[PDB]
């Protein structure tokens, strides 16, 4: 159940990033960015399928996995800046980039800011271009859909979406996470039990949950205000050929999100995967890998 063996690189901003590096004798480079509640360990299934052909770097973002969290992040751009410092330290010059969920937001922000480094971009159930809002909760724990959270302090007070996660991390409560993931993600298929245990251990490594939720409510690369923050207009700067992967039963990132990304990205193709939720890796790995391989080989 142990995590993969990790490499470590110290960055000029005082963080030390943990990463997996596999397929080191291969030519084409692929960089993988995980999402919320996960680290690079959640890329295991993709890594196993692609490491025979690609030189893969899968990093733990600051405050996840085995990376440090010496300074707090305020935005997904903070993660993208870490990725830039990371690729500078390792002297990577061109690579393809794939991000899952919140990691799709980081990947988009990175690609907008560092166009000369990104050959191809793949977004997997990515957060949308106007971020991921949090609503106040009623006495039944249901969202009050005209009561929008706007500050980090409000996020820290949420007793349904936020407080129980912080408590589960403090108390190392894997059962809480198993219940949540079975309800929202692993609704039709689950990881094999040993892999699921590794994933649950991975969730407990997160040290920045509130900060990441704040970065998600304030993420906005569109041309329009999202109700919390104005848009940076940067989605128009993503000229890399982009594949938008979206599941037809993703209960975390609904289908309209991927359709909107493909619409607004300048150079994007949308693939909606049948019988697929937030984890294509568990719901349809073979089909997902074929789409990725075809995109990378184009």
């Amino acid at each position: 159940i142990k995590p993969a063996t990790m490499e470590f690189v110290s960055l000029s901003n005082g963080e030390t990033i943990a990463y997996q590096e596999v397929g080191r004798r291969n030519t084409d480079i692929l960089v993988l960015i995980h999402g919320n509640m996960t680290s690079s360990q959640h890329w295991d299934l993709v890594i196993e399928k692609l490491q025979d052909q690609y030189h893969i770097y899968a990093l733990d973002l600051r405050g996840f996995g085995q990376s440090t969290y010496n300074q707090s992040i305020d935005s997904l751009q903070d993660f993208a800046e870490d990725v830039k410092l990371f690729i500078d330290e390792l002297k990577l010059e061109k690579f393809s980039l794939m991000g899952w969920s919140m990691g799709g937001g980081v990947a988009m922000q990175f690609t907008a800011n560092h166009p000369t480094f990104v050959e191809k971009l793949i977004l997997v159930e990515s957060v949308g271009m106007k971020g991921y809002p949090i609503f106040k909760k009623d006495t039944n724990g249901q969202p009050i859909v005209s009561s929008l959270v706007k500050t980090k302090e409000e996020i820290a007070q949420d007793p349904v979406q936020i407080a129980p996660v912080l408590d589960a991390i403090k108390n190392m409560n894997k059962l809480y996470y198993r219940t949540v993931w079975n309800l929202l993600i692993y609704t039709h298929n689950q990881p094999e039990p040993d892999r699921y245990e590794k994933y649950l251990d991975d969730m407990l490594t997160q040290r920045n949950f509130v900060d990441v939720n704040y970065a998600l409510i304030t993420f906005n690369i569109s041309d329009e205000h999202n109700g919390v923050v104005g848009g940076s207009k940067q989605i128009h700067r993503i000229k890399a050929p982009t594949l938008v992967i979206q599941g037809d039963r993703d209960y975390v990132v609904p289908q309209v999100v991927g359709e909107e990304l493909a619409k607004h990205l300048p150079n994007a193709e949308l693939k909606v995967l049948e019988d697929c939720g937030h984890s294509p890796f568990i719901d349809c790995l073979d089909v997902f890998i074929k789409h990725v391989e075809d995109w990378l080989e184009q």
